[PDB]
């Protein structure tokens, strides 16, 4: 009754946007176009995006909309099936403990780019080595070694924590209290902010695009970009990387995108907005891309070498790579701020959502009068319990539980639970249904391209992605480092707390369901349970309910 709404259609477009765009679009893109094809990855890039990211994102957005509810609620159509919604909050809390673990290196670094001298730029420091060549010395970089030796000393074995780094668990502080303090009214709260960080990042990168272009030597960083190696196209590991990229970018089964278009109008253009937000969001990586490739070009000329030695994946870039490259510019402790400003601003877009996914469900599946009065004092229970959950990643051992927990947790838990709701409402509760509710709300029928991507090619793609990563399988190394077998079955343990809910849920259901034969016991709690529908009396009309 006073669930409440966005507003403006502007603040659902703006805070999806800065949803879906977040660290992932600018260290991975640039390096996985690098080396599969050059600029001809493009092709696979844009084609399979056509066939699997806009249906999934459009189909989301029309289920979230439909019945006004968040993750957990909106599973009516099939009560049996309920465990698939369990399974998107176990997930997203795992990406909601180690994402603020990484905006430590973005808010230490900021913090400490406040000088006249950039404190990784000469190595003479106390804490170097012997290899301390690099080039703005008046092979080993100055600022891997301030990496690992002063910003986190890194131990030798997964097991081996030594100390927690308070200057870490001091960002955590203070992030978790920023994070708390943009949530303190929800919807009317955060509609409001978003104004701000998810429009900030595209002057950021503006800016630092201008002055990359008018740098001497970028026009040879850009050229390994985009010059086209047809040849590639030809293989089947190009097209399973450019499926696993769209849908691991767009934000697909985290939740999220189900809980914010359960704030949405009945009456709403869901397929414009499908649209908009999936072009923009990649649209901003070729951009991220151009930024990054003309600033490594520049550094690989000074250094007189190939761009292939100045590559880097993820963190070895951000804060190994490119923080090295800032420091050849006049003025280096202005470029150096705006772009760990921009980080910052970009990793705090996606953890608002990932705080109110998890507090619309908690507030919702009780229900009550009293629970509502006092969803701040549920949003602070939350954070502060994020807050004690993170401190073990601060320590010196953190680093090998950060990459553990992001390549088998949210790994291919995400991919099962996609495959499995895109059955559960297409051949469970009907294809020939779901068009006549989603054409109750937009207005005109689904467009026929989106009725044969939805039933044929889309769950076919989603296959194919699960079949690949299965015979691409490899044990995680760091560096040089072999994660032992222990740490490997805690990964395996944690990748099975996602995907296992859905089964026990099923017989739990199933095990109380009053029938005679397992076949009429499985009929039922599969049909529409009679709460199925708008949530709102104006709208119940014809078909659903008098
Ligand atoms: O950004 C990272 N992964 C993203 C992601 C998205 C969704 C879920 C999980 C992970 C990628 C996955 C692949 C497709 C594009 N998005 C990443 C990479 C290397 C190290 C780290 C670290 F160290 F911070 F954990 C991270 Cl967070
Ligand atoms: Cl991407
Ligand atoms: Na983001
Ligand atoms: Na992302």
């Amino acid at each position: 009754l006073k669930r409440g709404n966005w507003g403006n259609q502007i603040e659902f477009v703006l805070t999806s946007v800065g949803y879906a765009v977040g660290l992932g679009n600018v260290w991975r893109f640039p390096y996985l176009c690098y080396r599969n094809g050059g600029g001809a990855f493009m092709f696979p890039y844009f084609i399979m995006l056509i066939f699997c990211g806009i249906p999934l994102f459009f189909m989301e957005l029309s289920f979230g909309q439909f019945a006004s509810q968040g993750c957990l609620g909106v599973w009516r159509i099939s009560p049996m099936f309920k465990g698939v919604g369990y399974g998107m909050m176990v997930v997203s809390t795992y990406i909601g403990i180690y994402y603020n673990v990484v905006i430590c290196i973005a808010f230490y670094y900021f913090f400490s780019s406040m000088t006249h001298v950039l404190p990784w730029a000469y190595c003479n420091n106390p804490w170097n080595t012997h290899d301390c060549a690099g080039v703005l010395d008046a092979r080993t970089s100055p600022s891997e070694e301030y990496w690992r030796l002063y910003v986190l000393k890194l131990s030798d074995d997964i097991g081996n924590f030594g100390e927690v780094r308070l200057p870490l668990l001091g960002c955590l502080g203070v992030s978790w209290l920023v994070v708390f303090l943009c949530l303190i009214r929800g919807v009317k709260s955060s509609g409001k902010v978003v104004y701000f960080t998810a429009t900030f990042p595209y002057v950021v990168l503006t800016i630092l695009f201008v002055r990359g272009v008018t740098l001497e030597g970028a026009f040879d960083g850009i050229m390994y970009y985009l010059t086209p190696q047809w040849d590639k196209i030809l293989e089947a590991k190009v097209w399973g990387d450019a499926a696993s990229q769209i849908f691991y970018s767009l934000g697909c089964a985290w939740g999220g995108l189900i809980t914010m278009a359960s704030y949405n109008k009945f009456h709403n253009n869901c397929y414009r907005d499908s649209v908009i937000i999936s072009i923009t969001n990649c649209a901003t990586s070729v951009y991220a891309g151009f930024v990054i490739f003309s600033i490594l070009g520049f550094m690989a000329n000074h250094l007189g070498v190939d761009v292939s030695r100045v590559a880097d994946h993820g963190p070895g870039l951000a804060f190994v790579a490119y923080p090295e490259a800032l420091t050849l510019l006049p003025i280096s402790p202005l470029w150096s701020l705006l772009f760990f400003f921009m980080l910052i601003l970009l990793g705090l877009g996606t953890q608002f959502c990932l705080l109110e996914t998890l507090v619309t469900a908690i507030v919702d599946e009780v229900g009550n009068e009293w629970i509502l009065q006092k969803k701040t004092y549920v949003t602070l229970g939350v954070a502060v319990a994020g807050f004690l959950l993170g401190i073990p990643l601060t320590s010196q051992a953190g680093i090998y539980w950060l990459l553990l927990m992001d390549n088998y947790a949210a790994s291919f838990s995400l991919v099962v639970i996609s495959c499995i709701m895109c059955v559960a409402i297409m051949y469970i509760y009907g294809h020939r249904n779901y068009f006549q509710d989603i054409q109750m709300m937009l207005g005109f029928p689904p467009p026929l391209f989106f009725q044969i991507c939805w039933r044929f090619v889309s769950p076919a793609i989603i296959f194919f992605i699960l079949v690949f990563t299965v015979i691409q399988y490899q044990p995680i190394t760091y560096n040089h480092y072999q994660y032992p077998g222990w740490a490997v079955a805690i990964g395996f343990l944690m990748a099975l707390s996602s995907v296992l809910c859905i089964p026990l849920y099923a017989m739990f259901r199933l095990c109380r369901t009053d029938g005679d034969t397992l076949l009429q016991r499985l009929k039922n709690a599969t049909k529409p349970s009679r709460d199925w529908g708008p949530a709102l009396l104006e709208h119940r009309t014809g078909r659903y309910a008098p």
